[PDB]
């Protein structure tokens, strides 16, 4: 709500994201992450991806979560959208989904009719395609390792982790969930590819207020990956576990 | 360009204006400044004045510089206009210019009849006493003293110099004024009240492009007081003066 305010918020958030060290310097994960024109969240997680062996589904994640409408959902085919959506649907989550939406477009040969078929967005695939040629381009000029973790995914949940951890909830026993940060209730979308099996613990991409106040793109965590890496925010009950 | 780039500049910036220390930790001015909804160099500027002891006029030429256009030049009425606007122009420039302009409208009782008269728009006179009201209840609540410089205006130069001395610029030979940051050709406008008493050096609020690269809002300085305020920051020959 003022220029001080947020940029004192921005400079605690790069502190426990690794990006600066105790006398407030840059690190080398603070340096390769200034090199990306991403969110700092997103920058933590695509630079640990490269320490993970999950770059080469990272970037594709990250260039997915920059992209607005992947999926449409016309009012007459609401049961065939969400059965054709489905089948994307990953047990871990919905980055993952985003990740399995993009490999099989372009498995499918980066297909217009493909898309139409699916209820996908073909612009938006494409817009995801080009800024994912963008980073993957940064990434190459600074030698940052692109590498897959083939079915290797809990690497990719990780990654996501070390970056979001921030946005970590954990299910409420009466309803929904409660955020970590400030025991916010929150909840997954019916959207979600994570609303018919909702887990212990999540990290979400953002909160999205609508009907309820939803989390928007919830990946399932293992609590224990929140003191791996952040362990001087967690406490093994900051904020309990 | 892009969020790390600019939330790194902007620490460097804190860092610099001694809002941060050596090991990137808030300072007393820097937490004071915090309490402020204004952009760092404004801040930096406020709570210096209260050291320097002219806080009173701080506070009006913030509020002054939060609002768009005081002046007013029809077409038809320019060189009255301008014979009325160079009644307040001060010797020391713009931002002394600013406060004469507020303190002659509170003397002439508020009047609408006398903002007409000389060309000044009351509606931001008026949103520039709101901003001065909150600014002061904001001084009160954190017993940071206001007082006045009375005759001895330096001491609002100086207060200005400590909060902008990154926009310091020396008056080329040749052709209009060089910035010391990158030397960057620049002019100071014709409406200012330093175009016809152009000095040695200057620090200005902004810079914008229209018919040349222009300054906007100069207040006259001594090179002196850039080692003063910033001593790190300049070299007497980083930046020459
Ligand atoms: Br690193
Ligand atoms: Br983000
Ligand atoms: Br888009
Ligand atoms: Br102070
Ligand atoms: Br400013
Ligand atoms: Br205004």
């Amino acid at each position: 709500g003022s220029p001080m305010e947020t940029l004192i918020t921005a400079m605690e958030q790069l502190y426990t994201l690794g990006a600066l060290d105790d006398e407030g310097l840059l690190t080398r994960l603070g340096r390769r992450m200034a090199e990306f024109p991403l969110e700092p969240m997103l920058c933590k997680m695509l630079i640990m991806s490269v320490h993970l062996g999950c770059s080469e589904e990272m970037l594709t994640i990250v260039s997915m979560l920059s992209v607005q409408n992947v999926f449409y959902r016309p009012k007459d085919k609401q049961a065939l959208a969400d059965q054709k959506k489905a089948k994307f649907h990953q047990t871990e989550g919905d980055h993952l989904t985003l990740l399995a939406v993009y490999n099989s477009w372009k498995n499918n040969k980066f297909s217009n009719p493909w898309c139409y078929e699916n209820f996908i967005q073909a612009r938006s695939l494409r817009r995801a395609q080009d800024i994912r040629k963008q980073m993957l381009g940064i990434m190459d000029r600074h030698k940052l390792d692109v590498v897959s973790c083939g079915k290797s995914t809990v690497r990719v949940q990780k990654a996501i982790c070390s970056g979001f951890f921030r946005n970590a909830a954990k299910k409420d026993p009466q309803e929904g969930y409660r955020t970590l940060i400030d025991q916010q209730v929150v909840y997954i979308h019916p959207s979600s590819a994570l609303f018919n099996r909702q887990p212990e613990w999540v990290v979400y991409h953002e909160l999205v207020l609508t009907t309820k106040e939803y989390m928007r793109e919830v990946t399932t965590i293992d609590p224990r990956w929140l003191v791996e890496f952040a362990p001087a925010f967690f406490k093994v009950l900051d904020h309990g576990l």
